[PDB]
């Protein structure tokens, strides 16, 4: 009986777990002793992992390739040869009659390893020429990388994950650690138990509130006028940071201007809280010796996100919160390998280790070694521009690599035409998923557990992960679909096994070169950059730290006046949509749905939390089955009347392929890095009456799509 070590494939907490195989199976799964998490794992690392062996609770896996030869329907199974040539085929002439641009790729930042997202960027530009590749980062902390990257230089988590234990304050701000990190929840505590102080700034009373010194329940899209006015707090009574701040910044006379409008008392309602708390706030994060920002989606996911973004790192750089350990500003990233695909380059516009395609200098390299005369140096396509440009028939193919559109973007209507508009899409995953079954020709790849290479923590940190059992279907791994169509396509392209990959790569990337394989190893955790091979060189813990990696290397302070979301409430809408997650299940639910444990704790429609007092003043009690509509759409839930969501405002998750919340959500595109207001929907939640028949809907409903997919699968 064997333990073959691997990282959680769950958030991006990177937890090092020991699968136990006996004879040719996993048999259960265990804590390893990781850097992040030593010993420990939440719910889903420890019972998500028999979805690898196909129980079909939810969809059955993928067994064989597939092709729909006609756009009336009819998914009917193909050998490998055969699908492979009519992609190899079928791209090739797309390409040549309407150029490289024609067609789209997508990277992936779940199983598959920053190994195989390389492969596929590569694929992209040395293969079909284009620089269209993306990855889930569009629709995440793609805000965060570009405010980030503008401040201060570097769109990654500036300090490290377990460098929370010892900062001196965690400013918690509009994420929730202990339901979508747990092990990063545990850090956080750890911090406060080590006495550090904590300010969580939700507008609903989560886990972590309870926790903390303070909670600044903000209204529901005023993260601006409540930065703002900390700003003003920190520099009125002059506890900014004189001297980083004039030595190390840029920017601060045209940050201070703005502030000095916004007052704590000129916000009291805008942010719904009291001025006092808000300089109470502001003496407390600038008054910490080290004090740390974490954030997620209730700042990016805004569409004035880039800029709260940029404007929290602001409080950071005024107070000299960066370029030191136990401090800084962290958007824990969140898939677990989606920090990982970035740093492949399943980005528009760098090539893998950072390093942007505009650059001809990249361009003479990476030519260079793929054997190629040029590589296109204008931007790809954003993925989430994808259904404009197929309207437009300026893109004609997708190849959606380790994506479930169909169900996680935002306006899922608008993906569903985008895949009616598109030439051919092609979809290749790992579970018959709401996407894959509306797909041209699939492809199966190796899952999880049947597969090896590495995956990059939240905070920058490479970790290896290895094959603990065989697939039990002709499956090839994703970098081998790929390389083979590379092939067919006529360039040459064959890797023997992904360390090959991560070598190639290592030489490419001059970041990413000191973390081989050997120093990876079996519980290893190398965030980059690290430059040598040499054993010294174990890693960049904090960012920062001599300089910005801005042009001129000074951070550049910023904010802007607060704006409000898009959708207007009405009189007759009054409530306010935010969607969020839930611990147990994970994002698509594909892996997650399809373990027994888990499955066993939550299955269709979804709950909606609604508020306690407002909820009497409803008709809806806790457990029963509403309904929500929206200018997208009108989904049916379960509602859950509770005293923890803020009244006037809901909240739903995208986990559930039935009451699927992203049914009803418009995609208010950040104008700049392209990102979904998901936290923002004008919703109406009428209570319903016949409930023992609103049971059976959803029932039947949910029966009829996992049939749906079940026979596609299977057929
Ligand atoms: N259990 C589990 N864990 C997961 C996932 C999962 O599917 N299941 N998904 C993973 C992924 S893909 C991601 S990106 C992370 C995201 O994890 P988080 O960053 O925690 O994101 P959310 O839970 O979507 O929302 C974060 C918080 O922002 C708050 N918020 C809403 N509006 C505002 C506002 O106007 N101001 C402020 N300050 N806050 C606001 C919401 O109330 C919510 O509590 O979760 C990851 N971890
Ligand atoms: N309403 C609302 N919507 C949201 C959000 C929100 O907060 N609110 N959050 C958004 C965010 S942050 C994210 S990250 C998106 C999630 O973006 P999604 O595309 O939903 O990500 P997953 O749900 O992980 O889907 C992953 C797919 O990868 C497949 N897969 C797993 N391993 C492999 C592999 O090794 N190879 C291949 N070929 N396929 C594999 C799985 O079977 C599944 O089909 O959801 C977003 N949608
Ligand atoms: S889902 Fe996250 S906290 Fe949970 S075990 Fe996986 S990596 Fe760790
Ligand atoms: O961008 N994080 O999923
Ligand atoms: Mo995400």
């Amino acid at each position: 009986m064997k333990k073959v070590v691997t990282v959680c494939p769950y958030c991006a907490s990177g937890c090092k777990i020991n699968l136990v195989v006996d004879n040719g199976k996993i048999v259960r799964a265990e804590a390893a002793q990781g850097k992040t998490n030593q010993g420990t794992l939440c719910l889903k690392g420890y019972y998500g992992w028999d979805f690898i062996n196909d129980t079909q609770i939810l969809t059955p896996r993928l067994k064989t390739p597939m092709i729909r030869r006609q756009r009336g329907g009819k998914l009917e199974p193909v050998s490998w040869d055969e699908a492979l040539n009519y992609v190899a085929e079928r791209l090739s002439a797309i390409k040549e009659k309407y150029g490289p641009d024609a067609i789209q790729t997508t990277g992936s930042s779940r199983g598959t390893g920053n190994e195989t997202n390389y492969v596929m960027q590569k694929f992209a530009r040395a293969v079909i020429g284009t620089n269209n590749v993306d990855c889930c980062a569009r629709v995440x902390h793609g805000p965060s990388v570009a405010g980030l990257h503008q401040s201060v230089g570097n769109g990654a988590m500036s300090n490290a994950i377990n460098e929370i234990d010892n900062t001196d304050l965690v400013f918690v701000f509009g994420y929730n650690p202990a339901d979508s990190h747990p092990i990063v929840a545990n850090h956080v505590i750890n911090a406060k138990r080590n006495g550090a102080k904590i300010i969580v700034c939700d507008p609903r009373k989560i886990e972590t509130a309870r926790i903390a010194d303070m909670h600044i329940a903000l209204k529901n899209g005023s993260n601006i006028a409540l930065l703002n006015a900390m700003g003003h707090v920190i520099i009125e009574e002059n506890l900014y940071d004189k001297a980083f701040v004039a030595s190390r910044t840029e920017g601060f006379e045209e940050y201070r201007k703005i502030v000095e409008g916004y007052t704590p008392e000129s916000v009291e309602d805008i942010t719904g809280v009291s001025a006092s708390e808000i300089r109470q706030a502001a003496r407390m994060y600038a008054q910490a010796k080290s004090a740390a920002i974490l954030w997620g989606m209730g700042v990016t996911q805004f569409y004035q996100g880039v800029e709260t973004v940029r404007s929290l790192t602001s409080l950071a750089m005024l107070t000299g919160n960066l370029g030191k350990p136990h401090a800084g500003v962290n958007p824990v990233r969140g898939q677990n390998n989606v920090q990982g695909a970035c740093d492949m380059g399943a980005l528009p516009d760098t090539y893998p280790g950072y390093q942007y395609v505009k650059d001809p200098a990249n361009r003479e390299k990476f030519a260079k070694a793929w054997g190629v005369e040029s590589l296109p140096a204008h931007t790809g396509y954003r993925i989430s521009e994808l259904p404009h440009r197929a309207a437009h028939g300026e893109v004609r193919a997708a190849y959606i690599m380790g994506e479930d559109p169909l169900q996680t973007d935002a306006e899922l209507s608008a993906v569903r035409k985008a895949f009616e508009d598109l030439e051919l899409v092609i979809v290749q995953d790992i579970f018959m998923t709401k996407t894959a079954s509306a797909a041209d020709v699939i492809l199966p790849s190796t899952s999880w557990g049947e597969h090896e290479g590495v995956f990059t923590a939240a905070d920058r940190g490479f970790q290896r992960f290895f094959k603990a059992v065989e697939p039990k279907w002709d499956l090839k791994t994703d970098w081998q679909i790929i390389s083979e169509i590379a092939t067919r396509m006529g360039y040459p392209m064959h890797y023997n096994n992904t360390q090959e990959i991560w070598d190639e790569l290592r030489h490419l990337c001059p970041d990413f070169y000191g973390a081989t394989y050997e120093k990876m190893g079996e519980l290893g955790f190398i965030q980059w950059p690290c430059r040598d091979t040499s054993d010294a060189d174990q890693g960049t813990s904090y960012l920062f730290k001599e300089k910005f990696d801005t042009p001129n290397g000074l951070a550049q302070f910023f904010t802007c006046d607060w704006v409000a979301p898009i959708d207007k409430l009405t009189d007759e809408y009054p409530m306010v949509l935010s969607t969020v997650r839930e611990v147990g299940h994970y994002s698509c639910r594909s892996m997650t749905g399809n373990c027994a444990a888990l499955a066993a704790l939550a299955d269709e429609p979804g709950y909606a939390q609604i508020n306690t007092e407002d909820a009497k003043r409803l008709g809806i009690e806790d457990e029963a089955l509403v309904w929500v509509h929206s200018r997208k759409g009108k989904i049916i839930t379960r509602a859950q009347v509770s005293d923890r969501p803020n009244k006037g405002a809901i909240y739903m998750t995208y986990q559930w392929w039935i009451g699927a919340c992203n049914e009803l959500v418009t995609e208010n595109l950040s104008p700049i890095t392209k990102t979904p207001e998901y936290k923002y929907c004008a919703v109406r939640v009428e209570p319903i009456a016949d409930q023992r028949a609103a049971e059976q809907y959803v029932i039947d409903e949910y029966n009829k799509l996992k049939t749906r997919l079940r026979e596609a699968a299977l057929a």
